[PDB]
């Protein structure tokens, strides 16, 4: 039936969709927390080399 | 035509497939360098605390 | 592009039904033409029996 | 639904559709035919009409 198939057509590009919009939704909150460890990480490798030369000064 | 509908339709299908798994991969690799850096981060604030420890004795 | 290829799809849906209608009406015109000419024909044709029938009565009365 | 059955549903309908758009097409095919061939057998038969009613009033007056 032509109303029954089209139906299912957009059942499913729009669950194609939603799903698809899921998986940019965790591929954007990966790639910001990349950027966000890479800062801290970059902020610790700095912290360690102020403590230790801190050390072999007192 | 009824073919060529039928191929736009397929090739929507097709594309939308292939498309979806070049994004999962993407988001794996994505996925595997959080947790790589969260690895690094946590043996660097180990250390942190570590040469904090350190410090206090010296102190 | 999902969009538009749902839009071709009903408007091809649509299309179909349209010259659907169309050779049906020329269907039923032709029919109801085959049904009106069925209808001249068997009036004519008793009509022929008719004449025969009168015509076998006359020559019996010559006879 | 899958994708494929819903495009085996598709091309399911397609093929029905013309199915029974052909065989009305040939339904129309014969009928305008039989409309021709009415046409010659009312022509004939009217022709017969004529033939005996003229025969009819001669031999009425023999």
């Amino acid at each position: 039936s032509e109303v029954e198939v089209l139906k299912a057509l957009k059942s499913l590009f729009e669950h194609h969709k939603a799903l698809d919009e899921k998986v940019r939704e965790r591929l954007r909150v990966s790639l910001e927390r990349v950027s966000a460890l890479e800062e801290e990480l970059a902020a610790a490798n700095q912290e360690i080399v102020a403590l230790r030369e801190q050390n072999v000064h007192i």
